[PDB]
């Protein structure tokens, strides 16, 4: 079946000529909204929120995990590192990498957490610890950002991103501690006003991940808290048919604005 909501998408997807993909997951009911939630599209930086849940979890036996150092030397710079740079020649612990991954996006930092966990595909095996069967990780930064149409590295879909977003932020995936610190930086980050938040009420708090890449690609993963009622889980993935396509957050802000007045 296909709902009004669905529709308001699908006129709103139309208009913007690339390809949306929704997923929201309403913790008051438990009930879902799909929009090409089957669907794969690129992660981009929002892949960074399972490599930072992933280092999370093995600190959960760890203790002084994220106080470790780790070296950041000047051929580890690659194509945005505003936190990194500021630290070549020099050391950044994982709680700082982590940190610094989520809230600023830096690619540099995420490379760092990606290193730790044994390579991309060390994050694809946390996303399988705690049931996530789609999440894949193949590449490191920049390259992971490519987005090519088609192309299954580095995907997901928005369906399997929200469940997992909804078990490290709300669930049990993470240990207390670790989920109350995944939280806690996603509600600090820098970098989303534009995307999901946009299209909420102002009243509404939220973290996010935001993520772009090549072909227009424009993410934002949310966990919401509305006014007076449950908390959300919600996945907005946009992408376009040129390479050199123009980042469109408004887009995220316009699927994000649909699901709330659809609440
Ligand atoms: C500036 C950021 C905050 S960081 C950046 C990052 N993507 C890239 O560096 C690849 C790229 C390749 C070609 C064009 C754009 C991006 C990511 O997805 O985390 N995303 C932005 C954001 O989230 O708003």
């Amino acid at each position: 079946q296909t709902s009004a909501v669905q529709q308001k998408l699908a006129a709103l997807e139309k208009s913007s000529g690339g390809r949306l993909g929704v997923a929201l997951i309403d913790t008051a009911d438990n009930t879902q909204v799909l929009y090409r939630g089957d669907e794969r599209f690129p992660m981009c930086g929002t892949s960074k929120v399972m490599a930072a849940a992933a280092v999370l979890k093995q600190s959960e036996t760890q203790k002084q995990l994220l106080n470790q150092p780790v070296e950041i030397k000047p051929a580890d710079l690659v194509n945005y590192n505003p936190i990194a740079e500021k630290h070549v020649n020099g050391t950044m612990t994982l709680a700082e990498l982590s940190a610094a991954a989520l809230q600023y996006s830096d690619n540099t930092a995420m490379n760092k957490l990606i290193a730790q966990l044994g390579g991309p595909g060390g994050v694809t095996a946390f996303a399988r610890a705690i049931g996530d069967e789609t999440f894949r990780l193949d590449r490191t930064e920049p390259t992971l950002n490519t987005a090519i149409p088609g192309d299954p590295r580095d995907t997901t879909t928005p369906r399997a991103m929200a469940q997992t977003l909804r078990q490290l932020t709300l669930g049990h995936a993470l240990g207390e501690t670790q989920r109350a610190q995944l939280v806690t930086w996603l509600k600090g980050n820098t970098t989303g006003a534009a995307s999901i938040r946009a299209g909420l009420p102002t009243s509404w708090t939220a973290g996010d991940k935001t993520g772009s890449g090549d072909y227009g690609t424009t993410n934002d993963i949310a966990v919401i808290w509305p006014q007076g009622r449950a908390p959300l889980v919600l996945v907005t993935y946009f992408t376009q048919p040129q390479q050199n396509a123009e980042s469109r957050r408004d887009v995220l802000a316009s699927a994000a604005r649909i699901i709330a007045e659809g609440l």
